[PDB]
């Protein structure tokens, strides 16, 4: 029961997917650094090669093509528009984007760019990161290239993907690139990633852009007990991992408490920040639950190869508190949501994934569930495409629609794949 003219489309990621690390000039980013280090990969991998998708894109827009999606959600490597993250652009960097968005374009996809899918060129990184508010204003101006380059092309755009996760796990805990450990000491890194967002959204629309938005981690935070210790730090967390990232662009302020711990002119930040947007763009994977707080699996669910829940009513729960808290919220579109199962092709090359598809037709449900509820969501991207590098767990979690084989780089589409096809033109 989805909406008439619901976009379907599905995702990747330019470090996840493309490979070609050194080739046409591309600089290094802090996932090359990350992942060039002893213990941080799970399996010992990078994205040196992975689906090698900076060589074999054309089979891969075949791929979507066959499929029929509305949409294609990818992301701009920067270190390939410039290598250090500043200066003049790389012109095979702006070669490669420029003829993949012609090719979406003959095959009737409407391309969605994402600007930064937390590949930081690591020149940018030494000179301080996201701690420098210098960062954010190199972003203006990569975006004001890609909007120069683009503009009148691309369908949508998401500057920033998953800034909470940029943000605690990148420069909190350290888990991910670029390996920080800050605590608390992150938040500035919050309101650069922020700033950088508004800023790029400026740049865009003076490009020329169509629909900006963005692509945000959402998750209901579940109390694990009834202890205030764990109410407060569900509260907490929800405050930190949801409301730091929406408040400031949908309502143009920071969760109590927050603003007087960011730096710089805060509340002259928060106009940049706010920037009308033509769709909020989220990645729901399932609810967090929590117990200054610890983040552990909500009990009572199945979970996924990845060891997470799978539970599409926090999908509708979440859409529906999402338009409780912010009224005027523009259309929302689902950047991503998909799953880890692990089942690659049998004996006679058939990748039956039927948890994946068990997982993907719930959350379609949950998406209309809320639709219903007169929650006004506009479209869904699955991620991903493709089996591809998962950050610190390497090629140990498969989340496409089509496998990939990593040592021969074959694609085998996937049952997920048909039975994704097969709804999309149901629903046309
Ligand atoms: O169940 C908890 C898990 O849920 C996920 O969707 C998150 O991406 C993980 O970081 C988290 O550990
Ligand atoms: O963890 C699975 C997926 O989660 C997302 O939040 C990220 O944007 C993807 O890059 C990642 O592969």
């Amino acid at each position: 029961g989805l909406p008439p003219g619901f976009l379907f489309g599905a995702s990747t990621a330019s470090y996840q997917i493309e490979g070609a690390t050194t080739e046409d000039g591309r600089g290094p980013s802090i996932w090359d650094t990350f992942t060039a280090e002893p213990g941080r990969v799970v399996d010992g991998s990078s994205g040196a090669v992975t689906c090698d998708h900076y060589h074999r894109w054309p089979e891969d827009v075949a791929l979507l093509r066959r499929l029929g999606v509305d949409g294609y959600r990818f992301s701009i490597a920067w270190p390939r528009i410039q290598p250090t993250g500043s200066g003049p652009a790389n012109q095979a960097g702006l070669d490669f984007y420029d003829r993949l968005v012609d090719a979406l374009l003959e095959a009737g996809i409407a391309p969605m760019a994402t600007l930064y899918h937390w590949d930081l060129p690591q020149a940018l990184e030494d000179g301080g990161g996201w701690l420098d508010r210098g960062t954010a204003s190199r972003f203006a101006e990569y975006a004001a290239i890609m909007g120069d380059l683009l503009g009148d092309r691309v369908a949508h755009w998401c500057p920033v993907n998953e800034p909470n996760v940029v943000t605690l796990n990148g420069y909190g805990e350290g888990s991910l690139a670029p390996g920080k450990a800050l605590e608390f000491g992150a938040l500035p890194v919050a309101h650069h990633l922020l700033l950088g967002h508004g800023l790029a959204v400026q740049a865009l629309r003076a490009a020329g852009a169509r629909q900006v938005g963005t692509a945000t981690n959402h998750a209901p935070v579940l109390p694990l007990s009834g202890s205030e210790a764990d109410v407060t730090a569900a509260s907490l967390f929800d405050a930190l991992w949801n409301r730091l990232f929406a408040d400031p662009v949908l309502l143009g302020r920071y969760p109590d408490g927050i603003a007087d711990a960011m730096p710089g002119p805060v509340a002259e930040d928060l106009l940049t920040i706010a920037q009308p947007l033509d769709f909020y763009g989220l990645n729901y994977y399932n609810p967090q639950g929590v117990r200054p707080f610890d983040v552990a699996a909500v009990p009572g669910y199945p979970t996924t190869d990845f060891g997470w829940p799978v539970a599409p009513s926090g999908l509708t729960d979440l859409l529906v508190e999402m338009t409780e808290r912010y009224p005027q919220i523009p259309p929302i579109l689902i950047t991503e949501n998909g799953c880890s199962y692990g089942m690659g092709p049998d004996a006679d090359g058939v990748v039956d994934d039927q948890p994946r598809i068990d997982y993907l037709d719930s959350h379609l449900g949950a998406v209309a569930d809320a639709v219903a509820r007169g929650v006004d969501v506009r479209g869904y991207y699955c991620w991903s495409l493709l089996d591809n590098f998962e950050w610190a767990d390497g090629f140990t979690q498969r989340f496409g629609l089509v496998h990939v084989d990593y040592d021969t780089l074959v694609r085998t589409p996937k049952r997920s794949f048909d039975w994704y096809a097969d709804v999309i033109r149901a629903h046309r």
